């Protein structure tokens, strides 16, 4: 049980090898980028209850610089 791509944030970077079910990550932003004062991009594996396929969140992540 492995989950789809991560496909979001836009001002960032992730790597997850072979991903998996019930699983946190979170983005490493931009080359240098800083989270603004708030923003949460925590994307876990989380079971929608009906696809029976675990995706990732929906974080906002504002990743600027410094």
């Amino acid at each position: 049980i492995t989950c789809p791509p991560p496909m979001s944030v836009e001002h960032a970077d992730i790597w997850v090898k072979s991903y998996s079910l019930y699983s946190r990550e979170r983005y490493i932003c931009n080359s240098g980028f800083k989270r603004k004062a708030g923003t949460s991009s925590l994307t876990e594996c989380v079971l929608n209850k009906a696809t029976n396929v675990a995706h990732w969140t929906t974080p906002s992540l504002k990743c600027i610089r410094d």
